[PDB]
């Protein structure tokens, strides 16, 4: 019940929302059908349009007008945004030469530059270039301020998950808005775009910026706007709030536009009908900037122009139907479209088996335009598993396609030519970022970055301490003139042991066998003390950020941090120069595993466990193929370099080690590789403790990794070799799932040169993703600034073209 007989006189767009059955005048009241009777009349005036004209100049104030051209309007803060242009001979902001804003130039009484976030739904990254002739305000923001060529959204590349990620710095799995549509089985409740259940706060985790601001004493405008409030009214309201008295005036604001997303769905991302929406957005920006300039706020406010996601070409004819794969198609519920999520229609149905559904959806048609996954097998870079609202079965859908349950669902609902929601590395899903103002840099281009990083920066812009989030705070310090956040390296928690020779051969009963001078004896000892370690450990040893027991093991060709708990290296580091040679494994050594005399039998793997485990085999972290000499090659067969590997996974690993590492070294002028295992049994994106491990090599305490990582580092300036690099680094990494089959790659019966590299690209990762998963901290000893290293650790090599 709403007693809509209260009134909105003097309460229009009130910042504190009032509690039913008192009626509402806030910018969401329309959406809850709860505005006071007089809201439209008082708060949504439109009389006489949105622009002063010569004749209106000087007029007698008439409170019915949408905006005013009287003399008193400035002090009231309710002039039309073009008043001074039309009535005082001033220029439009867009026509002014840009000038560096070295310091905030704010009116007295401002305690900090305000921040205005101008968010645009579906504003694809390439619009900045391709629409540049029709968006002159936006292009001035872009060229005069700080911009990225594009900004990476989060998966799924839908509106609500992305707006709320922008607001909180959290991955959807952590904030809870995992799609535009959702079932929570604990609530036994559904969430949709349409309707009331999305207004319930229990859907919305973390702490978004407006609440972070409020709790720390910074006042916030209301970010949300009901769809019927026209854009011109949203701008005027923001400008009005900015005219408020110091003790009431907010410091942070958001504008939101439904365009160009709304048109993009109907006409496609580059439909000729898309030029007008782009013009209109630009004109709204112009109105804001002119408005700010009238209030002398145009060199005082920080403005963020940001999108939630892009837009791709998609039509009804490009639909895969699950009815063409499953006989049982009515025993499932599909969340459909540009992704799929599948659960049972009924939990009472005990014959529903996700495994058989997955198999019926796997590599069934030669050009199949979706790929099914258990959520935990999705690429780790998507961070899309650790929420009860994300279904166990997921369909990653090819760009340009839709998935539906049955054909009736498509023609009983062609309408659309644009959609989004695909994989967040797809170019068409990329969006924009521009920062303009005293706190942003001047005429600066920054590299692409992910939208999870912005919450921290908006916090920095407002002098706030951010709630705990998934950004890496400092990785965007290079966007800012000042208010940088100066982080320190996390402290190492466990220090390594440096074991020497302590055990005799005959103390090992491992079931392992191997067919195996004073100048070259002193030599191999000094390789076991770490004489070549400057070569193989280029960026310092990783710091272990939890409590555990481990050993640093030196060798001629590689260095490792060996875990006595997990019985294998946490990391293995080695450098392969451009000049290096690949050799094969000689025959006498094919099944050779050698005891490591620095590590007790009791902290070693054994070969007999692998012999008895019919499913599990083993591989090596430092590849024997890249040994520097026949004598060094013996070190690669130490038991302490061994890790558990399914035969299906060895195909991948072997090809990566034998072929690809040499290739990258050749193309990048040497590489440093750090590889190791990852244990994420509960798919939370975080390092598992021992008691979380669900699988061991049969009959042993040898835990099985869920994934294998490698971090491949070289000199950004590739004319310098990786091991003699003076400047910025360049990195690519991956987190390969450790799977007993290659069902994920439909062409895996072919030669590895046709599918392995493609799999690795799919499983590209940020170093930061690996850190979370391992509890290690990399690049501790470089000659680069820590902020620069943080940027590098957040880098994702995506493998899309320009
Ligand atoms: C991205 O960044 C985020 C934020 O930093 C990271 O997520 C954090 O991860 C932390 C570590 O896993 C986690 O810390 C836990 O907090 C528990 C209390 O949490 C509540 O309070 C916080 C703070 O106010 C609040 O934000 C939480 O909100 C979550 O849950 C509600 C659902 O009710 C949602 O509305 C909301 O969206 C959010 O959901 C997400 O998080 C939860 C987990 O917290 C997930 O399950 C969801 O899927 C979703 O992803 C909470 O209301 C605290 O209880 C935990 O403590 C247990 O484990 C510790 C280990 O130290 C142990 O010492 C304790 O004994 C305790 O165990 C007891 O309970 C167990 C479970 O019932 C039981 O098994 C034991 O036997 C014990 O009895 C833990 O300290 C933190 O909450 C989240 N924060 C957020 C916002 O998600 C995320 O890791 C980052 N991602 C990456 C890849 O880096
Ligand atoms: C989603 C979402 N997450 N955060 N925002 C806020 C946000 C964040 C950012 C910024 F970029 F800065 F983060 C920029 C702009 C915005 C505003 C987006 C917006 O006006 N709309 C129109 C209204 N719909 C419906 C809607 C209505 C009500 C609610 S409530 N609070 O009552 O439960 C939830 C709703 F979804 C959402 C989009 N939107
Ligand atoms: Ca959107
Ligand atoms: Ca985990
Ligand atoms: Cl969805
Ligand atoms: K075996
Ligand atoms: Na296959
Ligand atoms: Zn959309």
């Amino acid at each position: 019940w709403t007693a809509t007989s209260g009134s909105c006189k003097g309460r229009c767009f009130e910042l504190q929302e009032v509690g039913p059955p008192d009626c509402r005048c806030d910018n969401l009241c329309k959406s809850y059908s709860s505005c006071c009777h007089d809201f439209d009349e008082l708060c949504l005036k439109t009389a006489r349009g949105w622009e002063c004209t010569k004749d209106r100049c000087g007029e007698v104030r008439n409170e019915e007008n949408a905006c005013h051209c009287s003399e008193d309007c400035l002090s009231r803060g309710d002039c039309c945004t073009n008043y001074q242009v039309v009535c005082k001979g001033e220029s439009h902001w867009v026509d002014d030469d840009c000038e560096e804003i070295k310091v905030p130039e704010c009116p007295a009484g401002f305690v900090r530059p305000p921040l205005i976030i101008f968010s645009v739904d579906g504003f694809r990254a390439s619009y900045m270039k391709k629409g540049s002739k029709v968006m002159p305000n936006i292009e001035k923001l872009r060229s005069c301020g700080t911009h990225a060529p594009y900004m990476r959204p989060v998966y799924p590349t839908k509106t609500f998950p992305n707006l709320y990620t922008l607001a909180t710095g959290l991955y959807p799995e952590s904030h809870g808005i995992v799609g535009n549509s959702m079932y929570d089985p604990v609530f036994d409740a559904s969430f949709h775009l349409r309707g009331r259940e999305k207004f319930n706060h229990r859907w919305w985790g973390g702490q978004p910026l407006w609440i972070t601001a409020t709790k720390q004493g910074v006042r916030a405008g209301t970010f949300f706007w009901s769809v019927s409030i026209p854009h011109e009214r949203r701008i005027l309201t923001i400008l009005q709030w900015l005219s408020l008295p110091d003790n009431e005036r907010p410091s942070v604001y958001a504008f939101y536009s439904e365009q160009p997303d709304f048109s993009g769905h109907k006409y496609g991302p580059f439909g000729p009908e898309m030029t007008n929406p782009l013009r209109e957005i630009d004109k709204t920006v112009g109105q804001l900037m002119d408005g700010l300039k009238q209030l002398r706020l145009h060199r005082c406010v920080n403005v963020i122009f940001v999108g939630d996601h892009g837009m791709e070409d998609v039509t009804c004819d490009r639909t895969e139907f699950l009815s063409n794969y499953l006989t049982n198609v009515d025993d499932i519920t599909l969340v459909p479209g540009t992704l799929g999520r599948i659960r049972a229609k009924s939990i009472n149905n005990s014959k529903y088996d996700p495994k058989t559904i997955i198999a019926a959806l796997t590599c069934k048609k030669p050009d199949q335009h979706f790929k099914p996954y258990m959520k935990q097998h999705l690429p780790k870079r998507l961070h899309y598993a650790n929420n009860r609202r994300i279904e166990d079965i997921h369909l990653l859908v090819d760009r340009r396609w839709h998935v539906a349950r049955k054909p009736l669902d498509v023609y009983k609902k062609c309408f659309f030519q644009g959609d989004h929601g695909f994989d967040n590395k797809v170019n068409s899903m990329q969006t924009v970022f521009v920062g303009y103002g005293p706190t942003f840099k001047y005429r600066t281009k920054v590299p692409p970055f992910e939208n999870i990083e912005l919450y921290n920066v908006m916090c920095d812009l407002l002098g706030l301490k951010p709630a705990p989030n998934n950004g890496t705070h400092g990785s965007l310090n290079h966007l800012l003139r000042t208010n940088t956040f100066r982080p320190t390296m996390p402290d190492e928690v466990s220090r390594p042991n440096y074991p020497g020779i302590m055990y005799l051969q005959s103390e090992f009963d491992l079931g392992c066998t191997c067919d195996d001078n004073k100048l070259e004896e002193l030599n191999k000892r000094l390789h076991t003390k770490g004489s070549t370690k400057e070569r193989h450990l280029l960026y310092g040893r990783p710091a272990v950020l939890y409590r555990t027991s481990y050993d640093i093991l030196y060798h001629t060709d590689f260095e490792s941090g060996y875990s006595e708990i997990f019985l294998m290296p946490l990391w293995t580091s080695y450098t392969i120069s451009k000049q290096a040679e690949v050799s094969s494994i000689p025959e006498h050594l094919t099944n050779c595993v050698r005891p490591d005399v620095r590590v007790s039998p009791g902290f070693s793997q054994n070969c007999l466990a692998y012999k008895n485990d019919k499913q599990m085999s083993y591989g090596f972290l430092f590849p024997p193929y890249l040994s520097s000499s026949p004598e060094a090659k013996y070190d690669a067969f130490l038991v302490t370099n061994m890790v558990p590997m399914y035969p299906a996974f060895k195909r991948v690993w072997a090809y990566f080690q034998r072929v690809l590492v040499k290739k990258y070294a050749s193309e990048r002028n040497g590489v440093n590789v750090i590889s190791g295992p990852i244990f994420d049994y509960n798919y939370d994106g975080l390092r598992d403790t021992e008691d979380e491990i669900k699988q061991y090599v049969e009959g042993s305490s040898i835990p099985v990794p869920t994934h294998y990582y490698s971090i491949i580092t070289s000199c950004l300036d590739f004319t310098q070799p990786a091991d003699k690099c003076d400047g910025p680094l360049s990195v690519s990494s991956f987190i390969l799932p450790h799977r007993p089959d290659n069902d994920e790659s439909c062409n895996s019966s072919e030669d590895e040169s046709k599918w392995v590299e493609e799999l690795m690209k799919m499983h590209t990762a940020r170093v930061r993703d690996i850190e979370h998963l391992t509890g290690l901290d990399f690049y501790r000893k470089t000659s680069r600034s820590y902020s620069e290293i943080l940027t590098l650790k957040t880098y994702l090599h995506t493998y899309e073209s320009e």
